[PDB]
């Protein structure tokens, strides 16, 4: 659209489970893009290796999460580090605004139910499912998807 | 810069080798933006799961390799199916025209050398490899990076 949700540089970063193996979700909180792994481990081991690279391909001012224990370890601490990347949220006793926020945790956990037969795994299921999420344009003066926003927002070379 | 080096939705894949682990090219020939997982094996199996998750993330018409080899499993052909993915190349007899092309495969093996005592395996390695790269910027009037390119191609909605 322009204006965006919120900041360019800002994604949500949530280990998630599903038949025994836990997948795992990057969300561009701005553009609903995601992007997901699947980890069959939930280690700080692991949320880096996805940070590093998601940070090696797109600008991650700071990211996010409904669990911190996520971010707190060295392998971890490194990783954000090592990159440039930094936790964020906004509250502190500050003039009015006001806000809500979403979890495609389930659009994403939705269409996984339904492609798996088609899926060899759930790797494969996880892919195929964003991949159509991504792709799934919603009428809105800018029937685009989230993963053609994301691009121009980032595009536009958006701010901070 | 605007009309770019070759076609918005073309990559060339190339499973690569170091330190006994496969690292794996993904490249985006026109604005040289690579994205790179290192498979402990070079499967069919596994080089879809890339395309596939690369399909998801980015608009991709068609790619190429060098090894063909590599693009004749089920699997694989079931993927770029999936997805909509086709081969590409031209040279058919046809008016004049004319190139030359490259392999980043080598900087990024070689900022590789350089940064794995920082690096913790090849895994953190070739990920903060390609990190440092897509996102190295060198002074031509669009002194932008990869990383930076790609972005507004796709961006803007480029064409095929």
């Amino acid at each position: 659209h322009g204006q965006v949700d919120c900041s360019p540089g800002i994604w949500q970063l949530d280990c998630t489970h599903l038949e025994g193996k836990v997948i795992l979700v990057a969300v561009h909180v701005a553009s609903g893009y995601i992007e997901a792994e699947v980890i069959p481990a939930e280690t700080g081991q692991e949320t880096a290796y996805f940070l590093l690279k998601l940070a090696g391909r797109w600008p991650v001012k700071t990211v996010h999460t409904d669990n911190g224990s996520n971010f707190t370890s060295t392998t971890v601490k490194a990783a954000c580090w090592w990159a440039g990347i930094k936790q964020e949220f906004g509250i502190p006793y500050n003039p009015q605004s006001q806000g809500v926020i979403e979890s495609m945790n389930k659009e994403l956990k939705k269409i996984i139910g339904q492609v798996r037969d088609q899926a060899e795994h759930l790797k494969t299921a996880v892919q195929m499912a964003v991949f159509i999420h991504n792709h799934k344009r919603k009428g809105g003066i800018g029937g685009y998807s989230a993963g053609e926003r994301i691009v121009d927002i980032i595009a536009t070379d958006i701010q901070t």
